[PDB]
Protein backbone atom coordinates (compact mmCIF):
# COMPACT_ATOMS: atom_id res chain seq x y z
CA UNK A 1 0.00 0.00 0.00
CA UNK A 2 0.90 3.70 -0.57
CA UNK A 3 0.82 5.52 2.76
CA UNK A 4 -0.67 8.84 1.56
CA UNK A 5 -2.73 7.93 -1.58
CA UNK A 6 -3.44 11.11 -3.61
CA UNK A 7 -6.76 9.77 -5.14
CA UNK A 8 -9.12 6.76 -5.13
CA UNK A 9 -6.92 5.04 -7.83
CA UNK A 10 -3.97 4.88 -5.35
CA UNK A 11 -6.45 3.84 -2.57
CA UNK A 12 -7.87 0.99 -4.79
CA UNK A 13 -4.38 -0.25 -5.76
CA UNK A 14 -3.88 -0.25 -1.91
CA UNK A 15 -6.47 -3.16 -1.81
CA UNK A 16 -9.53 -0.98 -0.94
CA UNK A 17 -12.07 -2.60 -3.34
CA UNK A 18 -15.28 -1.76 -1.38
CA UNK A 19 -16.92 1.52 -2.43
CA UNK A 20 -17.20 3.94 0.54
CA UNK A 21 -15.26 6.59 2.46
CA UNK A 22 -11.44 6.73 2.22
CA UNK A 23 -8.80 9.25 3.17
CA UNK A 24 -6.75 10.77 0.33
CA UNK A 25 -3.87 13.19 0.72
CA UNK A 26 -3.56 16.08 -1.73
CA UNK A 27 -0.12 16.00 -3.40
CA UNK A 28 0.67 12.93 -1.18
CA UNK A 29 1.02 15.37 1.77
CA UNK A 30 -0.01 13.76 5.12
CA UNK A 31 -1.08 17.31 6.23
CA UNK A 32 -3.62 17.63 3.35
CA UNK A 33 -6.01 14.78 4.29
CA UNK A 34 -9.43 14.76 2.54
CA UNK A 35 -12.24 12.21 3.20
CA UNK A 36 -13.73 11.20 -0.15
CA UNK A 37 -16.23 8.66 -1.39
CA UNK A 38 -14.43 6.15 -3.70
CA UNK A 39 -16.54 4.32 -6.36
CA UNK A 40 -14.47 1.13 -6.57
CA UNK A 41 -16.89 -0.80 -8.90
CA UNK A 42 -17.83 1.43 -11.90
CA UNK A 43 -15.59 0.86 -15.01
CA UNK A 44 -12.67 -0.66 -13.06
CA UNK A 45 -13.08 1.51 -9.92
CA UNK A 46 -10.62 4.04 -8.39
CA UNK A 47 -13.04 7.01 -8.87
CA UNK A 48 -13.30 9.98 -6.46
CA UNK A 49 -17.03 10.78 -6.52
CA UNK A 50 -17.49 14.60 -6.41
CA UNK A 51 -21.26 14.96 -7.10
CA UNK A 52 -24.09 12.62 -6.16
CA UNK A 53 -27.84 13.20 -6.76
CA UNK A 54 -30.20 10.38 -5.74
CA UNK A 55 -33.18 11.57 -3.58
CA UNK A 56 -33.57 15.40 -3.41
CA UNK A 57 -32.86 15.55 0.39
CA UNK A 58 -29.88 17.97 -0.01
CA UNK A 59 -30.09 21.63 -1.11
CA UNK A 60 -27.88 22.39 -4.20
CA UNK A 61 -29.08 26.02 -4.46
CA UNK A 62 -26.03 27.25 -2.50
CA UNK A 63 -23.59 30.15 -2.71
CA UNK A 64 -20.01 30.58 -4.03
CA UNK A 65 -18.39 29.88 -0.62
CA UNK A 66 -20.44 26.59 -0.37
CA UNK A 67 -19.49 25.46 -3.93
CA UNK A 68 -15.83 26.41 -3.23
CA UNK A 69 -15.71 24.40 0.06
CA UNK A 70 -18.10 21.49 -0.59
CA UNK A 71 -21.28 20.47 1.29
CA UNK A 72 -23.47 17.42 1.99
CA UNK A 73 -23.13 13.83 3.24
CA UNK A 74 -20.40 12.11 1.12
CA UNK A 75 -22.38 8.81 1.58
CA UNK A 76 -25.56 10.43 0.12
CA UNK A 77 -26.09 13.69 -1.83
CA UNK A 78 -23.11 16.04 -1.79
CA UNK A 79 -20.73 18.32 -3.69
CA UNK A 80 -16.96 17.78 -3.00
CA UNK A 81 -15.86 21.42 -3.46
CA UNK A 82 -14.24 23.37 -6.29
CA UNK A 83 -11.05 24.03 -4.25
CA UNK A 84 -10.74 20.24 -3.73
CA UNK A 85 -11.38 19.58 -7.45
CA UNK A 86 -8.74 22.16 -8.45
CA UNK A 87 -6.15 20.63 -6.07
CA UNK A 88 -6.89 17.00 -7.19
CA UNK A 89 -6.90 17.78 -10.96
CA UNK A 90 -3.57 19.72 -10.50
CA UNK A 91 -1.82 16.42 -9.40
CA UNK A 92 -1.79 14.86 -12.90
CA UNK A 93 -3.94 14.18 -15.98
CA UNK A 94 -7.47 13.23 -14.78
CA UNK A 95 -10.48 11.72 -16.60
CA UNK A 96 -14.14 12.63 -15.79
CA UNK A 97 -16.86 9.97 -15.61
CA UNK A 98 -20.55 10.82 -15.34
CA UNK A 99 -22.98 7.99 -14.38
CA UNK A 100 -26.70 8.63 -14.95
CA UNK A 101 -29.74 6.48 -14.12
CA UNK A 102 -33.41 7.31 -14.51
CA UNK A 103 -36.41 4.92 -14.28
CA UNK A 104 -34.05 1.93 -14.86
CA UNK A 105 -32.25 3.37 -17.90
CA UNK A 106 -28.53 4.10 -17.52
CA UNK A 107 -26.07 6.17 -19.53
CA UNK A 108 -22.52 7.41 -19.03
CA UNK A 109 -20.03 9.91 -20.38
CA UNK A 110 -16.23 9.79 -20.02
CA UNK A 111 -13.90 12.74 -20.84
CA UNK A 112 -10.21 11.72 -21.18
CA UNK A 113 -9.08 15.18 -19.99
CA UNK A 114 -10.75 16.94 -17.07
CA UNK A 115 -9.42 19.79 -14.94
CA UNK A 116 -10.79 22.56 -12.72
CA UNK A 117 -8.78 25.81 -12.51
CA UNK A 118 -8.05 27.75 -9.32
CA UNK A 119 -10.10 30.59 -7.78
CA UNK A 120 -8.28 33.21 -9.97
CA UNK A 121 -9.87 31.37 -13.03
CA UNK A 122 -13.26 31.23 -11.16
CA UNK A 123 -12.63 27.41 -11.24
CA UNK A 124 -12.55 27.24 -15.11
CA UNK A 125 -13.74 23.85 -16.48
CA UNK A 126 -11.63 21.86 -18.99
CA UNK A 127 -13.35 18.77 -20.51
CA UNK A 128 -12.03 17.07 -23.65
CA UNK A 129 -11.99 13.57 -25.21
CA UNK A 130 -15.64 12.37 -24.99
CA UNK A 131 -16.80 8.79 -25.20
CA UNK A 132 -20.09 7.39 -23.94
CA UNK A 133 -23.82 6.75 -24.28
CA UNK A 134 -25.24 9.91 -22.56
CA UNK A 135 -24.24 12.21 -25.45
CA UNK A 136 -21.51 14.87 -25.29
CA UNK A 137 -23.40 17.57 -23.27
CA UNK A 138 -20.28 18.87 -21.46
CA UNK A 139 -18.66 20.14 -24.74
CA UNK A 140 -21.09 23.14 -24.56
CA UNK A 141 -19.62 23.99 -21.08
CA UNK A 142 -15.88 23.50 -21.92
CA UNK A 143 -13.70 26.46 -20.87
CA UNK A 144 -16.43 28.17 -18.79
CA UNK A 145 -15.96 29.56 -15.27
CA UNK A 146 -18.19 28.33 -12.41
CA UNK A 147 -21.28 30.42 -11.49
CA UNK A 148 -23.44 30.59 -8.36
CA UNK A 149 -26.35 33.00 -7.76
CA UNK A 150 -24.00 35.35 -5.78
CA UNK A 151 -21.15 35.18 -8.40
CA UNK A 152 -28.22 35.03 -14.09
CA UNK A 153 -28.22 31.29 -15.00
CA UNK A 154 -27.77 30.10 -11.39
CA UNK A 155 -30.51 32.40 -10.11
CA UNK A 156 -32.91 31.70 -13.13
CA UNK A 157 -32.49 27.87 -12.96
CA UNK A 158 -31.89 27.88 -9.05
CA UNK A 159 -28.71 25.72 -9.33
CA UNK A 160 -24.92 26.19 -9.85
CA UNK A 161 -22.64 25.04 -12.72
CA UNK A 162 -20.06 26.07 -15.31
CA UNK A 163 -23.00 27.93 -16.97
CA UNK A 164 -22.83 29.41 -20.49
CA UNK A 165 -26.21 30.64 -21.88
CA UNK A 166 -27.29 28.65 -20.01
CA UNK A 167 -26.79 24.83 -19.95
CA UNK A 168 -26.91 21.41 -21.54
CA UNK A 169 -25.79 19.88 -18.19
CA UNK A 170 -27.50 20.93 -14.92
CA UNK A 171 -26.59 18.14 -12.47
CA UNK A 172 -26.73 20.60 -9.47
CA UNK A 173 -30.28 21.70 -10.45
CA UNK A 174 -33.56 21.23 -8.58
CA UNK A 175 -34.31 17.54 -7.83
CA UNK A 176 -37.47 16.12 -9.54
CA UNK A 177 -38.17 19.45 -11.37
CA UNK A 178 -39.35 18.61 -14.96
CA UNK A 179 -40.00 22.30 -15.78
CA UNK A 180 -37.80 23.43 -18.74
CA UNK A 181 -34.08 23.62 -17.72
CA UNK A 182 -34.94 23.66 -13.93
CA UNK A 183 -34.06 20.06 -13.02
CA UNK A 184 -31.19 17.57 -12.98
CA UNK A 185 -30.64 17.67 -16.78
CA UNK A 186 -28.32 16.02 -19.31
CA UNK A 187 -29.78 17.51 -22.45
CA UNK A 188 -28.36 15.04 -25.07
CA UNK A 189 -29.74 12.08 -23.05
CA UNK A 190 -33.14 13.23 -21.62
CA UNK A 191 -33.59 16.84 -22.74
CA UNK A 192 -34.59 19.87 -20.63
CA UNK A 193 -38.06 18.68 -19.40
CA UNK A 194 -36.89 15.50 -17.62
CA UNK A 195 -35.10 15.69 -14.24
CA UNK A 196 -32.77 12.68 -13.79
CA UNK A 197 -33.27 10.53 -10.65
CA UNK A 198 -29.62 9.52 -10.15
CA UNK A 199 -26.40 11.26 -11.20
CA UNK A 200 -22.75 10.92 -10.16
CA UNK A 201 -19.68 12.87 -11.39
CA UNK A 202 -16.31 11.25 -10.57
CA UNK A 203 -12.60 11.50 -11.50
CA UNK A 204 -9.45 9.40 -11.59
CA UNK A 205 -6.10 9.49 -13.48
CA UNK A 206 -6.66 9.12 -17.25
CA UNK A 207 -3.69 6.64 -17.35
CA UNK A 208 -5.49 4.25 -14.89
CA UNK A 209 -6.89 2.28 -17.91
CA UNK A 210 -3.37 0.83 -18.45
CA UNK A 211 -1.31 1.52 -15.27
C1 LIG B 1 -21.18 0.15 -19.44
C2 LIG B 1 -19.97 0.96 -19.64
N1 LIG B 1 -19.43 1.81 -18.75
N2 LIG B 1 -18.28 2.38 -19.14
C3 LIG B 1 -17.90 2.02 -20.35
N3 LIG B 1 -16.83 2.46 -21.07
C4 LIG B 1 -15.79 3.33 -20.53
C5 LIG B 1 -14.54 3.14 -21.38
C6 LIG B 1 -14.85 3.50 -22.81
C7 LIG B 1 -15.96 2.66 -23.36
C8 LIG B 1 -16.52 1.74 -22.30
S1 LIG B 1 -19.04 0.85 -21.11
Amino acid sequence: SMPFPKDCSQAMLNGDTTSGLYTIYLNGDKAQALEVFCDMTSDGGGWIVFLRRKNGRENFYQNWKAYAAGFGDRREEFWLGLDNLNKITAQGQYELRVDLRDHGETAFAVYDKFSVGDAKTRYKLKVEGYSGTAGDSMAYHNGRSFSTFDKNCALSYKGAFWYRNCHRVNLMGRYGDNNHSQGVNWFHWKGHEHSIQFAEMKLRPSNFRNL
